[PDB]
C-alpha cells in the first residue's frame, strides 16, 4: 500500500495518513484514519493531541492564516493521542494496526468520523474585476503537543495538513433529463420546437457529456447556428453573499435546419478545468497550483437542509441554444457533477503544475 506522512518543524512528531482525499457518499463518509510518531522522552508530561477542523473562511487563502476577515467553524474533533485513552475508544483501521507494526510503540493511532451532511472541499477563487475576495471551506488535520489542552500550541513541534471531503453519487436509473420549448414568432402560428437531453444524470470530472438536441422547424424562418454550453453556478451564501456564473465548455456550430424541415444531432461537451485555469471566478474543489484538483462539483443537499451552513453552493448546467435569423430559442437541462473513485512512506504536499 502507499501512505502519506508529514513531520513537525522539528521532526519530534510524525502524521501518517493513507490518503489525503477521503471520499463522502449519502450514506457515510470514508472514515479519516491515520497514526501519530512520538518521541515519548522529547516530551515529558506533554501530550499528543490531533484535531479535525472544517471551517469556512474569507479574506486570505488557507485557513491558518492571519488576513482573513471572516471564519465560520462548521464541525471540530478532538482527539487525545499520545497518553492512549481509554475513554477514546477504537477497533482500528488496517492501515493501521498495520502502520503501528512497522513504526514500532511510539506509533499511536486517531480515527475521525465526518458527519455526512457536512459541506465538501470547495473553494470559490475570485478574479481580476470580481470585487469579492477568495474564500472556501477546508478540512484542517493537526497533531500536536501539550500538557494541558489548553496550553499554547507553537508551529513547531505541532502538524497541519489539509485534507479533502470530496463528492461521488453512483449514478441511478432514472430518466434523461429533458427539457423542450415551443416558439411562435410574429405574424405567424408555425413552431419552432427545440428539445434536448443529456445521456444521463450524474457525471465525473473528466467525463464526456452528450447532449440529444431535436429541431422541428414547422416555421418559415431558418436556424444559423446552435451553440451549446456548460455553465456553473456558485452562490456564495455566508460573510459576503454574492452569485457567480461561469461557463466551462462551449461548442458553437454552424449547423442549418430549414424551413419546414426537422433536425437531429449528438453534440459532446466536456467540463475541465484544464481549458478554465485561467479563468477565475469559478469554484474549484482545491487551490490551482495543485495538480489533483477539479473543478467543484454540484452541492447535494437536503429537504429541511441548511444552505447557509453549506459556505458555497454549487450547480451546473447545460444550455442548448438556437440562433435563429430573432430571440434565440433556447432550453436548459441541470445535471450534477461528481467525484470518480509493502506501505512506501511518501511526502503530504500535493503536486504542483507547470
Ligand atoms: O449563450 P451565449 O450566446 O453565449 O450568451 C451568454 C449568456 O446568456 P445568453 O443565452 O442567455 O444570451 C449570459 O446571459 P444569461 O445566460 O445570464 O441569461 C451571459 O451571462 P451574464 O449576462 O449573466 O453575465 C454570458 O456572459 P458572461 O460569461 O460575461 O456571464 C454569455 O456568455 P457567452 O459569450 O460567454 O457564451
Ligand atoms: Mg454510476
Amino acid at each position: 500500500t502507499r501512505v502519506f506522512k508529514k513531520a513537525s518543524p522539528n521532526g519530534k512528531l510524525t502524521v501518517y495518513l493513507g490518503k489525503r482525499d477521503f471520499v463522502d457518499h449519502i450514506d457515510l463518509v470514508e472514515p479519516v484514519d491515520g497514526v501519530v510518531l512520538v518521541d515519548p522522552e522529547y516530551l515529558k508530561e506533554r501530550r499528543v493531541y490531533v484535531t479535525l477542523t472544517c471551517a469556512f473562511r474569507y479574506g486570505r487563502e488557507d485557513l491558518d492564516v492571519l488576513g482573513l476577515t471572516f471564519r465560520k467553524d462548521l464541525f471540530v474533533a478532538n482527539v487525545q493521542s499520545f497518553p492512549p485513552a481509554p475513554e477514546d475508544k477504537k477497533p482500528l483501521t488496517r492501515l493501521q494496526e498495520r502502520l503501528i507494526k512497522k513504526l514500532g510503540e511510539h506509533a499511536y493511532p486517531f480515527t475521525f468520523e465526518i458527519p455526512p451532511n457536512l459541506p465538501c472541499s470547495v473553494t470559490l477563487q475570485p478574479g481580476p474585476e470580481d470585487t469579492g475576495k477568495a474564500c472556501g471551506v477546508d478540512y484542517e488535520v493537526k497533531a500536536f503537543c501539550a500538557e494541558n489542552l489548553e496550553e499554547k500550541i507553537h508551529k513547531r513541534n505541532s502538524v497541519r495538513l489539509v485534507i479533502r471531503k470530496v463528492q461521488y453519487a453512483p449514478e441511478r436509473p432514472g430518466p434523461q433529463p429533458t427539457a423542450e420549448t415551443t416558439r411562435q414568432f410574429l405574424m405567424s402560428d408555425k413552431p419552432l420546437h427545440l428539445e434536448a437531453s443529456l445521456d444521463k444524470e450524474i457525471y465525473y470530472h473528466g467525463e464526456p457529456i452528450s447532449v440529444n438536441v431535436h429541431v422541428t422547424n414547422n416555421t418559415n424562418k431558418t436556424v444559423k447556428k446552435i451553440k451549446i454550453s456548460v455553465r456553473q453556478y456558485a452562490d456564495i451564501c455566508l460573510f459576503n453573499t454574492a452569485q457567480y456564473k461561469c461557463p466551462v465548455a462551449m461548442e458553437e456550430a454552424d449547423d442549418t435546419v430549414a424551413p419546414s424541415s426537422t433536425f437531429c444531432k449528438v453534440y459532446t461537451l466536456t467540463p475541465f478545468l484544464a481549458n478554465n485555469r485561467e479563468k477565475r471566478g469559478l469554484a474549484l474543489d482545491g487551490k490551482l497550483k495543485h495538480e489533483d484538483t477539479n473543478l467543484a462539483s454540484s452541492t447535494l443537499l437536503r429537504e429541511g437542509a441548511n444552505r447557509e451552513i453549506l459556505g458555497i453552493i454549487v450547480s451546473y448546467k447545460v444550455k442548448v441554444k438556437l440562433v435563429v435569423s430573432s430571440s434565440d430559442v433556447a432550453v436548459e437541462l441541470p445535471f450534477t457533477l461528481m467525484h470518480p473513485k509493502d506501505i512506501v512512506f511518501e511526502d503530504f504536499a500535493r503536486q504542483r503544475l507547470k
